[PDB]
């Protein structure tokens, strides 16, 4: 029993840390087979950075420009592309600690780990939730770009996230690795900002389930409502509306614990109108809302 | 910027992991050189389980009653031995991913993070403090005894934690990996109890540092205060008596933020009379004490 914020195992993710340098400008990248991926904004001098072109800065780099480093040993750069905000560097060799491995992009609401890194060398692991602004909560200093985020299914590394940039509010934005970034943000030093923030409700919901599992009780009610009338409730505190489909998701969490999905949003609604009287739930004073239902079983499992 | 629950990246650990069979009991452990290091309580029985007598059934064992599986690879073992409540098997291979090590123990309120491992195989990390009644609040099901914890300084794994129980009320308990139980605890499954709890003081102190490092600043105040009348108001919260070493630690953060220990200490006071009024502190509506002054510096450095 217990709950905690918890991450996937990064050795394997550790294994595909390199640093790559260009000019006086050295972030992280990710080494997979013989190809580097990092963010392009690499190229970029701090003058490039405030409206940069970054075709024509690519087009004036040659190979040799770019220094890769995997650990102390040298990388030999053999070739060079753009990939939208991502930077593919062809090298002579093969990583031979490739995992096998995925390029897939992750939903509002999704979570995920972070392997925050600081010139090649992996120095950190924590969790993190795709905001619905498309932002994630991080923590990143100078250096930090290049990190990638993933999750992990059966040994195969699923890459959903590299970091690009810090907002000028302290949350961060990043690309997929494709290089789409996620939400309405570019790779240019100016000061952007995020839409409104929401509560995911059907995390919120998925953790008051982990509650009711690991034994706490205080928040029940013999109450229940309908699918209609949450959602009313929901606008109301900025929570998002609950679909039919999360219940659905929501379906083997209610089953292991007899509660239906209707019965702890009646709970939820009692919480959000009233507060916790000083009380926590699972450790926390506040609703918390970056557990996924799976995240939840694969605690609870 | 900001700031998240942190764990140390997990590989250098994951290279570690195996799994210890014994008749129909299955755990973990850790192999490092040509010893593999796992709970006692794996020779038991579920009837030996309730009163055993461990020289007993260890004088009762041989090398071949004991299975270790390096993923798929069956190991040989050739010795054993007990060191305390942990067991040391002799294999006839070195681990070629032993990193370099210590074993070290930690005192309450040092945090360190968890490899949760189940069959040998690594499925999640997370970050704890010892708990000043030495327990830990993990997130363990069964199959995870012999899971390890451990702290990381470069590239040198310090072994401080290896899992052996779960508490009636679900907290952790476990041992150092010379086998020396953390608090009054035993390996016999019967309802054991801790102590009561207490807030690791200067751990919330270093965390409302993290805060103004990060831009919170409303719970600030003008008023300071002395080291014996803030700990006045310690033990009528629960609070540990803070000392002077501790503001000592502080004082790396009190510099870099131009805010005395003192000055700090009477916001904190402030926040234990009146609350939070509903707000909240790096995300959180609780005063955090599970950041050591040394976790706050590395994530904030
Ligand atoms: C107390 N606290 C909570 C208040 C907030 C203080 N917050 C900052 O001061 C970070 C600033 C905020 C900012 C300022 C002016 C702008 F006009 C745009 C953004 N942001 C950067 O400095 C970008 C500029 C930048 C570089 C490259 C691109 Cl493509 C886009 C941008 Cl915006 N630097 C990176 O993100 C680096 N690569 C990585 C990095 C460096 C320093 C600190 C954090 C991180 C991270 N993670
Ligand atoms: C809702 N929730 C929060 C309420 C609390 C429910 N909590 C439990 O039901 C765990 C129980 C609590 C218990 C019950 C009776 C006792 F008399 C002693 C302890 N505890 C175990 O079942 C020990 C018995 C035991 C085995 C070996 C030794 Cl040396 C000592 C003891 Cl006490 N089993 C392990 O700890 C396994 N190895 C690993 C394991 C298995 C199952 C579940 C968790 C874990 C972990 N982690």
């Amino acid at each position: 029993s217990g709950f905690r914020k918890m991450a996937f195992p990064s050795g394997k993710v550790e294994g595909c840390m390199v640093q790559v340098t260009c000019g006086t400008t050295t972030l992280n990248g990710l080494w997979l087979d013989d190809v580097v991926y990092c963010p392009r904004h690499v190229i970029c001098t701090s003058e490039d950075m405030l409206n940069p072109n970054y075709e024509d800065l690519l087009i004036r780099k040659s190979n040799h420009n770019f220094l890769v480093q995997a650990g102390n040993v040298q990388l030999r750069v053999i070739g060079h592309s753009m990939q939208n905000c991502v930077l593919k560097l062809k090298v002579d060799t093969a990583n031979p600690k490739t995992p096998k491995y995925k390029f897939v992009r992750i939903q509002p609401g999704q979570t995920f780990s972070v392997l925050a890194c600081y010139n090649g060398s992996p120095s950190g692991v924590y969790q993190c939730a795709m905001r619905p602004n498309f932002t994630i909560k991080g923590s990143f200093l100078n250096g930090s770009c290049g990190s990638v985020g993933f999750n992990i299914d059966y040994d195969c590394v699923s890459f959903c996230y590299m970091h690009h940039m810090e907002l000028p509010t302290g949350v961060h934005a990043g690309t997929d690795l494709e290089g789409n970034f996620y939400g309405p943000f570019v790779d240019r030093q100016t000061a952007q900002a995020a839409g409104t923030d929401t509560t995911i409700t059907v995390n919120v919901l998925a953790w008051l389930y982990a509650a009711v599992i690991n034994g706490d009780r205080w928040f029940l009610n013999r109450f229940t409502t309908t699918l209609n009338d949450f959602n009313l409730v929901a606008m109301k505190y900025n929570y998002e509306p609950l679909t039919q489909d999360h219940v659905d998701i929501l379906g083997p969490l209610s089953a292991q614990t007899g509660i239906a999905v209707l019965d702890m949003c009646a709970s939820l609604k009692e919480l959000l109108q009233n507060g916790m009287n000083g009380r926590t739930i699972l450790g926390s004073a506040l609703l918390e809302d970056e557990f996924t239902p799976f995240d939840v079983v694969r605690q609870c499992s």
